[PDB]
């Protein structure tokens, strides 16, 4: 069924995008509450990612999993394109981050469950994110975490080119050296989150991108003395230079310290 702009009534300005911003939005006849984000197709080709759009609404076409955001459909008009998207109420982990400054080591450890658990079930399908953040974090009603945007995601193992604009805060080594990466990338980001949930920073965190740079490049970070043993070590095995020798995301799951203190089951 092709959709239309005006299906729909477009309501408050839920979020100003990199690409686009996002609304919400009620299709008229069913008065069903979602999200349109509108993302403008000269920028898109001037940027050459018009093409990873179409990936993105073909590998959500294959994926259902109560952690990941429902891409609904898309439609274009004279100047622009628009992902009809599920809605999450309760906004994105960045915000609630910025509201909450740091999150204790329950909420923590529920947000890594939740995510390892949406991770794993893309893994399985052979989809990688390559994109993980709080910006791409989102809350549905009962508070339970939601991942989107998988516009830069990949089909297969494989060493495609991903926004090396923008922080480099999120991405592991081997995709900012431009090296070949794969599922281990997520399990980068994984440890990434963690640190931040429980910091209030991400862990290679700089004023400067060279810098960021740099310290991604070694593996270079600290933690502050509220940061309890057992999350040390879960972060520690996660943020390893090489992939391999990061664990498994099952093994994630079965971490002491995350069936200690998550409060969801894996
Ligand atoms: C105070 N507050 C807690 C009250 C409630 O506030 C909010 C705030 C925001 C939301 C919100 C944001 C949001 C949202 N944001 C968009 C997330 C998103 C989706 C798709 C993409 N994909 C994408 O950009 N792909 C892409 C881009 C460029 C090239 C190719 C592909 C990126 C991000 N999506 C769905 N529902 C949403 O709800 C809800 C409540």
């Amino acid at each position: 069924r092709q959709w239309a702009l005006e299906d729909f009534e477009i309501g408050r300005p839920l979020g100003k995008g990199k690409f686009g911003n996002v609304y919400l939005a009620r299709e008229k006849q069913s008065k069903f509450i979602l999200a349109l984000k509108v993302l403008f197709k000269a920028q898109l080709e001037k940027a050459g990612v018009e093409h990873q759009l179409r990936r993105e609404v073909e590998i959500q076409s294959h994926l259902r999993h109560p952690n990941i955001l429902r891409l609904y459909g898309y439609f274009h008009d004279a100047t622009r394109v628009y992902l009809i998207l599920e809605y999450a109420p309760l906004g994105t982990v960045y915000r609630e981050l910025q509201k909450l400054s740091k999150f204790d080591e329950q909420r923590t450890a529920t947000y890594i469950t939740e995510l390892a658990n949406a991770l794993s079930y893309c893994h399985s399908k052979r989809v990688i994110h390559r994109d993980i953040k709080p910006e791409n974090l989102l809350l549905g009603s009962a508070g339970e975490l939601k991942i989107a945007d998988f516009g830069w995601s990949v089909h297969a193992p494989s060493s495609r080119r991903t926004d090396l604009c923008g922080t480099l805060d999120y991405l592991p080594p081997e995709m900012i050296e431009g090296r070949m990466h794969d599922e281990k990338v997520d399990l980068w980001s994984l440890g990434v989150l963690c640190y931040e949930f429980l910091v209030g920073k991400p862990p290679f965190e700089a004023n400067t991108y060279q810098e960021t740079y740099k310290r991604i490049s070694r593996v270079e970070f600290t933690f502050p003395d509220f940061v309890t043993e057992g999350a040390r070590d879960l972060i520690s095995r996660l943020l390893k230079h090489n992939p391999s020798q990061r664990p498994m995301l099952r093994e994630v799951l079965e971490h002491p310290w995350i069936t200690a203190n998550s409060s969801k089951p894996s």
